[PDB]
């Protein structure tokens, strides 16, 4: 149908079909009598995963031959959706298995429906591993994912009664065509134990064995025959294990338990003994096949010329002492001679500054679980502050602030002071956050090894959220510019000289409006509710969190149904609001704003002098399945966390590649992308990171904005009352109180000016001509936001590898 | 190389070679420079499993179109073995399989050494259950064997310091590529609850839910094109399970326990919970999927017409009440009417007279997990009793003797009194042994209802038990009478006529030393013991059991030992003692038993004087896959039960079947064996079940035999005084007080007449001729032996089915 799409040759649908039929036959082991769609989904993703294979093996064998530096990427979470349309994409199949899907008789985008999201992650941070993956082998890179594969990924969420429900995500339970058990590459994981000192070194014994089972996913590059690897370990109990004899089996479960579930945490650090050993399992797996792999090519000199390591935030910072204990244990390094090789080796990337975040795990957790390990990172802690006392003699304090062990009631560990002193690189995710990580949280160490630290500003990759999700959008800008562009977002740019063309102009609008179009139609055929498609789409999704501020939305919308309740028959401008994501299960507050989005919805949906006027509606279950289908469908991007909060986001870059205008604050990469659109095309309110410090240091009273802001206090008097919960009038009472009283994110203080600045979006659309103007220059400026321009710095500025877009023979 | 294994054409060789290859790429992704023995393996299997599923999906597409009487062969237990050969030869594909991977470099044999068994049972029971499945596809029965997915089979053995060590049998770690995995047929077990009644009758409510996947595997006849189904379910929790947050997840465990391990217990009753919500789970989910098939082909009157279901022993006995519980609760069927289809529809086979091995549940534990099953029970119990009392009016002992209730300290149900109660048929596993049942444990219900009880004799199928491990005998025995005997045992009886051919005789008997020479080189090759070839192979492998009288064949060792001691340049016949099995982990005498045998071991083999004339060996991980090596390699069969606890053996069979002769008591089916082949062709000897019967109405005293036989007074003074364990004098001091104080079984009563019966064997070894003359007379009379002959009286007695040997089209 679309030129983007690829080709569909005779040949090759043909092909197609009769693997297809066979798949059904004999790898399903059904006929067309008794096929349901989802057996119809699995012939597919079987017939087009035979593509890969090919490519998978030379790939590999291309490494081995080649011996080029090793990139491996460390992450806790890989958030990768689902895999059908991103492989058709980047193997250029799409169109030829339309074709022969349609000739068989099947809606290839109804068996799409059908593949469970792999939710391996929480939000941006797992996200972004997975854009990672998918850049790295566009730019040909030997690279490998490593991470844990979960059982259990992000938790489906339902809503009832307005709160959030949690369900287990069974997402393996049809069985994972992607992914190969390897199980024959199994490697021990040791726990618990004890030191013993010899004449020959320090030795790690009485340990408990958990076995490390791979399974590899593979990670196709767009249309340059790469195929990377993606390596998922399970957690296995040895066949000895604890070997009456019946229990002894049953209890096998306690080791499979590492694997079985992903905390369910976004920007939170939760210090539980489970999620330690998590962090260790992948580590230790993961470091095993890393020097098996290097030795398969005694020499430890080359280490850091043939491997990088990424460590993803502190979750696998205990690679830093495992690869010294090994290197020193094992090997028999002297130990500057392995620190060399670790810091040479390792690099640290930052994705948050939140206090809570930050992991500073109890020493007496590490004593019992990992004993060398505690004795490495004492050891490594005396160097480093030895250094630091060198280097700045006689501050004392320093040298507290500095430590990698926090006194206290408690111990701790800090795991980032960890990362800094071992790694030779240290990044932020978006220029603001990496000068904050400067300027405050890092500060010492900045000054003590200014070289280390980067900016590394976070992308998307355009084969999703362009290419994947908006197929409209990519083929008019593909009829203008080529299709270089998908590759080289950079291209983009070329599209501001359409921004006057008339037809380019009817273009763009028509495929947002078929875009709101096709989703107002998902929402009913799935969730029965009723939408509005000439409304502004208004659309904040994303993790529930205070500091993201749903609730200043919460606050707006109110607003809007307070003033049309007050001049019913003026005019406003139709918006439908959409606001989702999931709450961690232990964050009451984040629970508690869910509940105040669904009561505004009951009584905003329900009012009759509304009308189609205002519409709020809580998007349920928001993952990336669901944010490929209501990106797409945005006209205003929400991204409005108090300044200094929200590292980069992502989610931002998602909505502006794909014809949303962006309301937000100065934060994290919104400062970057208004820089690269231009403010004017920006709406950019509220508070920078310097007023924010400004009050801070005045003291930040909320009383004092509801006590001069009329329309706000009429909210608040609202949410205490009862009015948007008649059956339990106190429902709010912890969300009216932290409001007033503990507010860490000050809401009241940028109400004003967003409120302001939404009536200036509403204005503009009343424009259709000059909205969509704004939106071109949005589109045509996202190009630095492409995760492949974010690789290929990680690559010449970090892991001092060469980035390649030349293709492998087929 | 050999004829009863096929053709080996150049059309079927070519595609299974590009098979072979296709599969090594795409399905286990890997080239021949990485790949395994492993992967060959596997790539192999896959290949092979191709040719089953056309055949699959035709034979029950075949069922659903003519809708014949279907069979449900219900059962905890299906020991199947390995999987691989087994196809082979019954799709005739062995020779082209052994073609196509000689010409890729590769030896088939070495191949099929990698297939883990599916260790799915614990001995004859279990392998009943397999041969049963396989004769009931080779007579194109529509029969489905349903059973549990264990995760963990029987426990692989390990002998360390001579004791066994159990370690879990992980048989599913590299995955089984026979399996279908069916996640749209799973189906919803209750349990706990409680029992509500309405104006509309009783309902179970308030129930946990447990989730029951099923998993089918193929099961070919020989060479009809027939592939029937065995289906297993996998216990599963919903996903809103428990639904903090990650314990709810990780507390999924506690269901899914349900299939996790098989009970390692052979002829023995264990009453765990957890053993009770295995039977419950394959009976509910069972019975849900046989209703099912019925619906769709109301009218429950034809239930009986078009369903059968075998209960194999009380394991699966609560489908009677569950049965009555569905149609009465839930299709709202009168009493009388559901009990009349419940009655027609079930079968019951016990398999045992020991009392230990009996299943007697506690009320307490089905009042709390089965609330409405105790009622419904309680129901049949009261409405079978009113019949009781009206056919014998007065008999108030035989009214209590007849319960389904027992009273006592623990009320419990007798699960056997169930069956009968519930069945239109009932039948022991051998003639005497169904004869005993009459006469003792089952007297009261025969009286009541004669009609019900049935005799069908235990049988083996001959394709896995000669042609699959016996090659070399099945090739000399089709030479002279063709191939038709493999689905036609009875016409082994054609072989009389070669008594006296010297051609058949030196050929029987080259075989049989072929075999003796593989098993010898197998020995040294995997567990590096010595053995010579050329002596006596005298072997006893079944489970370890006091009642199987694996002491008794110690005593003769040791007799043997004492007498090459007392005249040590006396010519003895040489013996190879082999003895193997496994002890249940909790059964403390049976782990005693194999201390005993590895400590004799210990003592004989390390005996100079002995030298090679008598060696002692245990072989371990007695299993399916062992018993198909040792079998054919055995000289002397023991089957030495005391008379009257062997229902029937099975074991016994397949050495008849394979040129061994059997030393043995007259019990379960060795009687029928001895009557087949003429009393002077085997080896009888020891007391009969009247002889047994006569020694306990005067009371067995062991003091007599050691008082009056110097031999076995020797022996025990040797056992007490620490001869067989220096280091610990006093170690087997429980075996002898046992033997000595309280023996069951009989051990000293049958020994010298043991001992004077195992001179005669020894006698006709010595004259080669002779013995394979006699050797011939037993496998020309093994046919009755056959499970197919087992399964067509079944299908004819007790089905109510026609049995069938025409081909379906290929
Ligand atoms: C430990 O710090 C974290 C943890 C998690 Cl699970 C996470 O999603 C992020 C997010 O990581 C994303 C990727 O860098 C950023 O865009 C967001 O600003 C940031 O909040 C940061
Ligand atoms: C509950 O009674 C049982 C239980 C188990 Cl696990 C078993 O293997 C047997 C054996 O079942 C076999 C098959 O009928 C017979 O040949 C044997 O004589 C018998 O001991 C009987």
């Amino acid at each position: 149908q679309i030129s983007v799409r690829g080709l569909a040759g005779v040949e090759n649908v043909t092909e197609l079909k009769k693997n297809f039929n066979r798949h059904l036959h004999f790898t399903l082991v059904k006929d067309r009598n008794v096929a349901t769609p989802r057996d119809y989904y699995f012939a597919l993703a079987h017939t087009v995963r035979d593509h890969l294979v090919g490519r998978w093996i030379r790939t590999q064998q291309h490494y081995y031959e080649k011996d080029p530096k090793r990139i491996y990427y460390l992450s806790l979470e890989f958030y990768m959706g689902r895999t059908l349309q991103n492989t058709m994409v980047n193997l250029a199949l799409e169109n030829a298995c339309d074709e022969a899907t349609y000739q068989l008789g099947l809606d290839m985008e109804e068996l799409e429906e059908i593949e469970e999201d792999a939710g391996l992650g929480n939000g941006g941070l797992g996200r972004l591993a997975a854009c990672f993956l998918d850049s790295m082998a566009t730019l040909g890179l030997a690279a490998y994912g490593y991470g844990i594969r979960y059982e259990f990924g992000i938790f489906n969420q339902k809503i009832c009664g307005g709160w959030q429900m949690e369900e287990a995500d069974d997402w393996l339970r049809y069985g994972n065509p992607w992914e190969k058990a390897r199980p024959e590459f199994t490697l021990p994981v040791h726990f618990y134990g004890r030191v013993e000192h010899t004449s020959q070194g320090a030795k790690w014994v009485d340990t408990q064995v958990v076995l490390a089972m791979p399974y590899d996913t593979p990670v196709p590059g767009y249309r340059n025959n790469v195929v990377n690897t993606m390596r998922l370990w399970s957690a296995k109990a040895p066949n000895d294990f604890n070997l009456g004899y019946i229990q002894a089996v049953l209890d096998r479960n306690l080791a499979e338990n590492i694997s079985r579930v992903l905390y369910p945490n976004d920007n939170f650090f939760e210090g539980k003994e489970l999620r330690l050993k998590q962090e260790y399992f992948v580590v230790a797996a993961t470091l095993q096949d890393i020097i098996r792999r290097f030795k398969s090519s005694t020499n430890f000199d080359a280490f850091p010329d043939k491997v990088a390591i990424q460590l993803n935030d502190t979750h696998p910072s205990l690679a830093i002492p495992e690869l010294m204990r090994v290197l020193v244990d094992l090997e028999r390094l002297d130990w500057d001679k392995a620190w060399e090789v670790t810091v040479k080796t390792c690099a640290y990337t930052n994705h948050t500054v939140l206090p809570e975040a930050l992991e500073r795990w109890p020493v007496h957790l590490l004593e019992t679980l990992l004993p060398r390990h505690l004795q490495i990172i004492y050891e490594i802690n005396q160097r480093f502050l030895n250094r630091v006392a060198a280097a700045f003699p006689g501050d004392v304090d320093r040298l507290r602030r500095m430590s990698l062990v926090e006194e206290g009631a408690v111990k701790r560990i800090n795991m980032a002071h960890l990362c800094i002193a071992g790694s030779h690189a240290v990044n932020g995710v978006a220029r603001i956050h990496s000068e904050i990580l400067k300027k405050t949280i890092f500060k010492d160490f900045y000054e003590l090894e200014p070289h280390k630290f980067q900016n590394k500003t976070n992308g998307i990759t355009p084969r999703r959220w362009l290419v994947l999700c908006n197929p409209g959008l990519a083929e008019i800008i593909a009829e203008r510019i080529g299709e270089e562009y998908i590759s080289d977002l950079d291209q983009l740019r070329k599209l501001l000289s359409y921004v006057d063309d008339e037809a380019f102009i009817r273009d763009v609008a028509k495929v947002k409006q078929e875009n709101k179009l096709k989703f107002a139609a998902y929402l009913e055929r799935e969730y029965k509710v009723h939408i509005n498609p000439n409304s502004l789409f208004d659309v904040q999704v994303k993790r529930i969190h205070e500091y993201k501020r749903q609730l200043l939305n919460c606050l707006h919308v109110i607003t809007l149904y307070n003033r049309i309740k007050k001049e019913p028959n003026k005019f406003v401008v139709p918006r439908t609001v959409m606001i989702g994501g999931k709450a961690a299960p232990g964050y009451h507050m984040a629970k508690m704003i869910i509940k105040l989005i669904t009561a505004i919805g009951d009584v905003v949906n329900h009012d009759p002098v509304v009308g189609d006027r205002l519409r709020v509606i809580f998007l349920e279950n928001y993952r990336v399945s669901l944010a490929e289908k209501v990106i797409p469908a945005a006209d205003l991007s929400e991204q409005i966390s108090t300044a200094g909060t929200e590292a980069s986001g992502t989610g931002n870059m998602k909505f502006m590649l794909n014809g949303a205008l962006t309301i937000g604050t100065m934060d994290g990469a919104n400062v970057e992308m208004a820089e690269e659109a231009g403010e004017e095309n920006f709406f950019i309110f509220g508070m920078r990171v310097e007023d924010v410090d400004r009050l801070d240091q005045r003291g930040y009273n909320a009383q004092e904005y509801y006590d001069r802001i009329p329309e706000l206090r009429q909210i608040i008097e609202q949410l205490s009352s009862g009015f948007f919960s008649p059956k339990q009038p106190d429902l709010f009472k912890d969300i009216v109180n932290m409001l007033m009283h503990h507010d860490r994110f000050k809401v009241f203080a940028d109400y004003e000016e967003y409120v302001k600045c939404q009536e200036r979006v509403s204005a503009l659309y009343k424009n259709p001509r000059e909205w969509t103007r704004m939106v071109i220059r949005n589109i045509a400026t996202s190009g630095k936001f492409s995760s492949d321009r974010t690789i290929a710095q990680y690559a010449r500025e970090i892991w001092g590898v060469e980035p390649s877009r030349q293709r492998l023979p087929a």
